[PDB]
């Protein structure tokens, strides 16, 4: 019952046969200090050819086995406040970064690692690798794991490796198409037939409970738009795009530095709860931000760029959460909602409700059904500020 | 097959959301002796205020003490012939008769006792209290019984009741809405495939099936217009409509009897067995009634009353039969038939065949439903005379 | 005389039969540690089911029961500074506590309760319990309260509840209409014969005298709407809707607060006071707001939501006042005017001026009555921010 400002913001695409492709090109440099991922979704994977950035790999070009490593590594995810190697433990697993920051605590804590580093060289080759360090996760993020003894197989496998470790010792185009499945909402409205039979004369009980079904629906849109891990906009938003805030209350300072990742943003998303702390922050700056008019209806907005609220973006028990900055469009590589319309028996443009059957109990049974999805044309399209606290007053 | 009189004489009204109300005065005096009930069909409550016939609670006049009392006696039946109390057993309920007809032999039969009787007085107060009569039913009816238990809770309960039974030991309009409810007579056909296939161009074996289907539900209609029990003419007619012959056969003294209860009689329901010895009983007293024409159908008559055979007027083992005096109509306030049409696929006006399922044996099924019930308006619409000998022949 | 903006800025809707019906789903959970009750303006009453959040009635489930403790619980209120509880008082009741915080200072001041908490679990079960905190108001509220008597004679009522206490010492939809009832402002005028038949030709002072009894009419039909108990937005608000200031005078962060909890509000309505004091902290926060346009008037408002002055609202003798956040409309679930139009004799549309008789001091008596009430289709449409400071001056 709720307003879904992402189902009417997304401009919706008619896909054929149900599925769409979106072309990448993943620029990368080798030997800058820095791997890069591909991204599909919740799901990372290292690109071959930047696996070389580690030295007792490099200048090995060999595609076959560059691409059994990469196949070869595990994808983990690791919250904040979580350890990941502990000192003393013997180091039998390399950890690339994928996401997230990760604080290394020495014997004196060192530094913290970011998107794009590597800790446990050493811990490939020889067997006596320790960790020295204690790893706690600052950030929530993700983590690729390539196992010795693992590598060791692989290094058993091929020859080509096995010689270039005995000699060691002593911009990139890659394309690589994106497919995107559209999903379904599903559901079965069970109708009694005596309320189908009587209580349709004034109103239809029966048109009443569609309606409500379709709402129900459309409100699980929403969440899985929100919210879903292989498609959505927090999950499926590049690693670079997103931000963490400077101080941790969304300041306005924050939110340029949001506006500035990306060109021609659209609008932000955010909970009410957010909306009300960055609402506190403009008043302790002093500054009362103009408002704008979208679909002739008024509403926030920071530099002209609406801010929009949806209560489908989750709210931590630390009582944090974040902001989205995404602009729309087709013509403008941006976001979009990939839909199929024209199914076989539309109640809706988009839906489809069709009788399955009647029980033994007299309970007529309907099938309403819908299919959406999102893709995100270029990676600067949707842009993330996390770890916004949004329970911060004035003391 | 048989003929319906009853669907075919009831007017019927369209019910809205498939319920129906009627607005009910209930008149009922205090003192005079008798006990005034409210009756829902079958099942009947004593009138909270009348409870005060009682002695033991004359004068008490606290609603919320009645009303307890009232909801906690049980409503028992007893058959004719059957021993309700027997001499020399405690007695520890109090037995208020709705129906019926109760004969109370003593240590010498005193008398019989009738609707609005009370026996079982002094049990409610003193646990000495012992039968000294033994009371046999004459005739089935009704009982409400309240436990010396039970109400000893009540007075444990309430303390106004408390001290008014120690102070003790030293025209009444009640409108109470009635709700009826439409009942349904459902089933479903099964059609093999091959059968709605082939043996569908001369004659359609599945269309025969559905009149056949369809007779079978009109049958199961009159049937429970007749008998059922929360519904239903026999059961669902007031108590002091209902009238026992003077005799036994069902003699012309006795038709003139059950019309001088009500004005404007419409017609007589009667079994083809009933009305046979009603004839043996005209021609005993040597007169010839004539016959009236409805619907172009001439019919015999009573005093111009027509009387109408139905099959589903029970026949006891006894050979006792009972007759139906009913007068038809809602502008005058009388019986009618509450049915709703206009249902979402109608192969005829009240009925509703819609297609279920068709199951791996390909066997189409489809679901037969109608919706009906019956409405009587004044208590003095329907009258019935009981225990009416149809097995009595001149000798 | 004064602006009567509730009455102009409500939608009116008309009811039949000077009723109306809102349907309300509550959803509460068991174990979460808050009691959920039932609102209907000012009287409140815990839900049953949720009773069983306390360990003496955990897993009972037996609706008979809990619905007879929750109807046997009384309501009570308390004002500020006012204590509940005393230390070294037996204790003997449960208190639950429904609106306001409550501070319990022990031998101490160990913490504030707040709505839904509980305070006199131990009283239920035995003798010996005895108050060992003092509870002192620190805001106005309701409370409902179970008396340890009460509770031992429902457990002697009912022995499943013996048994379950004797064994232990060893999202939930729940649909529930509320009726409103159309409420009436009325008044006698009367006019003496002469001022009727003399005074009439340039000027009637009878037409004079109706226009002043109908303005005084309209104004105590604000007054209502804003301070009546039953119907009225400042007690017939949802518990959870009525947020307290952070510090005291009506900072703009509140007034963030006041829009965050519903959405699509329409407008703030304040007292006079109360809008020169939220002047006061924008010019000390240093921000100057805008103003909209509403009917071509313009009016101060905060994020484009117009404040409007309601001098209706009352000021506390310790200067402290209320603001309302509302949104109105049917189509939208928020606040609508209940009100029946088409009287048999209107002066004016929601109006029935009818001539009552003629004294025999000759003075003529007109009756002027109307016909209004008020609804709140869903909880989150009326929020209330309470006990604001409107005394406040820069020092
Ligand atoms: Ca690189
Ligand atoms: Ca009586
Ligand atoms: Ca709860």
């Amino acid at each position: 019952i709720t307003s879904r400002w992402l189902l009417r913001m997304l401009p919706w695409v008619e896909t054929k046969g149900g599925a769409y492709r979106v072309n990448r090109r993943l620029t990368f440099t080798v030997g800058d200090g820095r791997v890069e991922f591909v991204q599909d979704g919740s799901t990372v994977r290292v690109i071959p050819q930047e696996l070389g950035e580690l030295a007792l790999l490099r200048d090995f070009d060999d595609a076959e086995v560059l691409s059994a490593i990469a196949d070869r590594c595990v994808q983990r995810d690791f919250r904040a406040g979580e350890t990941l190697v502990e000192r003393g433990t013997a180091a039998d697993e390399l950890h690339l970064i994928a996401h997230g920051r990760i604080g290394q605590a020495s014997a004196v804590t060192l530094d913290v690692l970011a998107d794009g580093d590597r800790f446990g060289e050493h811990a490939l080759l020889d067997e006596d690798a320790r960790w020295s360090q204690t790893a706690t996760a600052e950030t929530s993020g993700t983590l690729l794991t390539l196992s010795r003894a693992d590598f060791a197989a692989v290094v058993a496998n091929s020859p080509a490796l096995r010689s270039h470790l005995a000699a060691f010792t002593a911009a990139d185009y890659e394309l690589k198409p994106r497919e995107y499945e559209l999903s379904v909402a599903q559901t079965i409205l069970r109708v009694h037939t005596r309320v189908a039979d009587l209580y349709n004369g004034p109103m239809n009980q029966t048109e009443e409970q569609l309606r409500l079904t379709i709402e129900a629906l459309r409100e699980r849109q929403e969440h899985e738009l929100i919210n879903n891990r292989e498609f959505g906009l927090l999950h499926n938003a590049d690693f670079k795009q997103r931000i963490q805030t400077h101080s941790g209350p969304p300041t306005p300072d924050d939110l340029d530095e949001l506006l500035c990742r990306r060109r021609g943003t659209k609008f932000f998303l955010a909970h009410p709860r957010t909306i009300a702390a960055m609402g506190r922050e403009f008043n302790a700056r002093g500054l009362y931000p103009d408002h704008t008019d979208l679909g002739g209806q008024q509403v926030p907005a920071w530099r002209g760029v609406p801010i929009l609220p949806c209560g489908k973006i989750p709210i931590t028990p630390e009582r944090t959460s974040s902001i989205l900055a995404l602009r729309t469009g087709e013509e403008d590589q941006g976001v979009i909602g990939l839909r199929q319309t024209g199914l076989p028996d539309e109640y809706e443009p988009g839906l489809s409700v069709r009788f399955m059957n009647i029980d033994e109990k007299a309970i007529i049974s309907y099938l309403v059904s819908t299919y959406y999805s999102a893709a995100i044309l270029v990676p600067d399209a949707v842009g993330v500020l996390e770890n916004v606290q949004i329970a911060n007053w004035p003391r």
